[PDB]
């Protein structure tokens, strides 16, 4: 295929992009890589990503080798998904965008704090800490969809492609949370679609 | 009575204001500011919490397209479309990408290790500074200028051919680090860029201006 993508089906950010893939129906070649399948530290993969993360993409129809989960689904979305993933007005799509962000520098550093102690591993106070600020973020969320259907607004779009995934993780390491009538409402229509089945609705390894 | 459409909150010597007002400046864009943060207060008040859940700095309001935006980039890439076409918005999206890939990573990456070295050298007085931590950050950052080096070999702007909003993002960061008293391992490619900036009235305006 002319789209490669190098990463385990167990990240978050690799799920964004998988996810996106299969919204899209875009043929791509997976290549494994991270944690023990290796190869995200050998030099030629450096190269190509020197933080040594994955996912990586490329893309041989426009010449692109392009790193950052949030990055690769944005521009899958412009380049692939016009009508369908891609908000053309600015104003509308930064309304959605903004989520892209504060998924990974706020949602993801309060997960990475979970998936650590309890699924990868224990510290009583770390976990229990993790998980207070976790339930206090899915406040937040929880208010936000309280007047829209979706992050990106009208319709399903990269700010909920961006958040679900952890979400997903947090939802599935059985543990019981503060309910959050418009955040599972959301999720339940997450859980309707295909793709989402697909690609995030796998074990929690 | 001299008021603009296009509002932004935030205080001076935060990096993630400094984007907005810099691309602001860069647009020629007219804007009123309203200081927000620390010790001027107003983002933890709760008409501020009703626009920004997060009572974080910076908060655009842009009165020409109904719209009310918190996360600096996100404010950055919504003003380059919006204001900037033809000058800091690129329209093919490959090319965009991988422009854009760096503000994630300034964010990301940059900022936490930044962080550290701001908070303990800058906000922190000697007797309480953690110097473990602030030389792993030292460390920490100087590894990361290493990879911003070798990633300006061959092009002249994180954004590529062009300066853009890539570098827009970066620089803030890089601009505190220098300005903090310690010298770095020599980076060739990304001290011509910085020089680079040093050159554009928007960054001597907005971003150079005393760390505190
Ligand atoms: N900012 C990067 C973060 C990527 C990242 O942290 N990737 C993790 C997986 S979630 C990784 O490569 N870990 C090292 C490994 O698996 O070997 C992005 O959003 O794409
Ligand atoms: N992810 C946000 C982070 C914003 C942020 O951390 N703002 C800081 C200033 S750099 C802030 O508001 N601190 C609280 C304060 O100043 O009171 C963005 O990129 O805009």
């Amino acid at each position: 295929s002319m789209i490669t993508l190098w990463g385990r089906n167990n990240s978050t950010n690799v799920k964004k992009v998988l996810w996106t893939l299969e919204e899209l129906e875009l043929p791509y070649d997976q290549i494994l890589a991270g944690g023990k399948f290796g190869v995200n530290q050998d030099a030629d993969y450096l190269a190509m990503n020197p933080n040594g993360l994955v996912p990586l993409l490329k893309d041989d129809e426009t010449d692109l080798l392009l790193w950052e989960s949030n990055a690769i689904v944005r521009y899958l979305a412009a380049q692939y998904g016009q009508n369908r993933l891609w908000v053309d007005n600015p104003a509308r799509r930064a309304e959605g965008e903004k989520w892209m962000d504060w998924a990974n520098q706020t949602l993801s550093p309060a997960h990475r704090v979970i998936l650590m102690g309890l699924v990868r591993t224990r510290d009583q106070a770390a976990i229990e800490a993790g998980i207070e600020k976790c339930d206090s973020l899915f406040a937040l969320l929880d208010d936000a969809l309280a007047h829209q259907p979706w992050f990106s607004g009208d319709n399903f779009g990269t700010g909920d492609i961006a958040i679900a995934p952890f979400v997903y993780n947090l939802l599935n390491v059985g543990l019981k949370w503060t309910p959050r009538p418009n955040l599972q409402r959301w999720y339940q229509q997450l859980t309707e679609r295909p793709a989402f089945r697909k690609v995030v609705m796998i074990p929690v390894t």
